This record gives structure tokens, sequence and C-alpha cells, in this order.
């Protein structure tokens, strides 16, 4: 029942250049806020996002293309992991924060990208986030929602699960998130199905040494 995502957090050289000595505290603050969203009852099946490893940056190729940056990061992070979840150095997902302005095919409006429904596949359990300096925890929550198999709330399946009456984490673009319902019914259904179907089998072990905000 209790689920734990052992998370590797990675910050690129641009993050280090900007945030400097306060970077570690900043990343843990961002991740604490994302973790709070994943415990909210609206998600139906809460999970504990636990930072277990923190890397401040050869490394991954970071550039304008969100797609290519994600692929490069996901290839790179594989090398840091271990084969077995029982090894304390093993992690369940990897998230990169960058100051790079990430882009799609026609615009640079995107703030992140992730593989969908990949949380317990070490080869694919990856997300990237463009650090905007204020709302990065919401972007991280959106990308981790995708990692947990969530769709956007304007997708056809979500229409039928959400009802007729853009205020949630899995909105297709960032808008003001409802504090009483960060996750739509569609998001709750998709993460619940995902875990019920056995795709969260790597989330059952408790981490030994979480990184805590002191
Ligand atoms: O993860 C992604 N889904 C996408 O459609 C997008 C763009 N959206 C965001 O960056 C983004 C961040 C965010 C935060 C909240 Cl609270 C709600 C919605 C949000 O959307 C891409 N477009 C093209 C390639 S990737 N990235
Ligand atoms: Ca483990
Ligand atoms: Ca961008
Ligand atoms: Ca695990
Ligand atoms: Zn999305």
């Amino acid at each position: 029942l209790s689920r734990f995502v052992e998370t590797l957090v990675v910050a690129d050289d641009k993050m280090a250049a900007f945030h400097g000595a306060g970077l570690k505290r900043y990343l843990l603050t961002v991740m604490a806020a994302a973790a709070k969203a994943f415990k909210h009852p609206s998600i139906r099946n809460p999970v504990s996002l636990v930072v277990t490893r923190l890397v401040i940056l050869e490394g991954p190729q970071v550039g304008p293309s969100a797609a290519q940056t994600l692929r490069s990061f996901c290839a790179w992070q594989r090398g840091l992991n271990t084969p077995e979840d029982s090894d304390p150095d093993h992690f369940d997902t990897a998230i990169l924060f960058t100051r790079q302005d990430l882009c799609g095919v026609s615009t640079c409006d995107t703030l992140g990208m992730a593989d969908v429904g990949t949380v317990c596949d070490p080869a694919r359990s990856c997300a990237i986030v463009e650090d905007d300096g204020l709302q990065s925890a919401f972007t991280a929550a959106h990308e981790l929602g995708h990692v947990f198999n969530m769709l956007h709330d304007n997708s056809k399946p979500c229409i039928s699960l959400n009802g007729p009456l853009s205020r949630h984490v899995m909105a297709p673009v960032m808008a003001h998130v409802d504090p009483e319902e960060p996750w739509s019914p569609c998001s709750a259904r998709f993460i619940t199905d995902f875990l019920d179907n056995g795709y969260g089998h790597c989330l059952l072990d408790k981490p030994e040494a979480p990184l805590h905000l002191p």
C-alpha cells in the first residue's frame, strides 16, 4: 500500500552557475513541493517522492530540443544506476533540472518532457524540467505524472473521466492549479490503474537514507 519513489535529482552546470551555493537547498525545496502534490488525496493512490541521490554537474547533452535532451539524459542516467533495487544506490526515477530553454518542434513554450508510464523501467524512468525559478515544482509534478502514465486532461479519455465541468497538474499548459484538487479524476484513474496493473512493483521498498530539508 505504501509506495516510495526513490529519486535521483540532477542539476546541470547552468543550474549551478545561477543558484550557486543555494542550489542543493533549492532542489530539495522544489522536490518537497512536488512530493506534497503526490500525497494529496485527489491522486487516489498516494506515493512518497523521496530524494535519495542528488547530482550537481561527459554528462548528458543539454540543448533546445526537449526530445533530444530527454533522450540524452535518459541514456546518461542509466550509467549511474545499479542492477538491483535492493542496492542502496539504486534509484527508481531520474529527474533533470536545467536552465536551458527547452523547445518543441515549433515553439519554446514547453517547460519539460518525460517518458510516459515508465516508473519501474530503469532504462526509461526519466524526466526533464526547465527551471523557471518559481513554479518548477508544478512542472516536476506534471512530468512525474506522465512517468506514472497520466494523460493530459484535455485528452479524449480524460473528457469522459473528468466530466464537462484547466485547473489541474495534468493540464496541457501550466495554469493556476486548484489547491483542493491538484489531480483530476482522470489523473487519479490513470495512476491507480497503473499501480493496480503491477507497473509500480519497484515502489514497494522503503529508502534507507532520504535527503531531508534539515
Ligand atoms: O510534459 C509536457 N507536456 C507537454 O505537452 C509539453 C508542454 N507542457 C509543459 O511543459 C507543461 C508544464 C506544466 C505544468 C503544469 Cl501545472 C501543467 C501543464 C504543464 O505543461 C510538451 N509539449 C511539446 C513537447 S513536450 N511538456
Ligand atoms: Ca531501493
Ligand atoms: Ca521552454
Ligand atoms: Ca524502489
Ligand atoms: Zn504533458
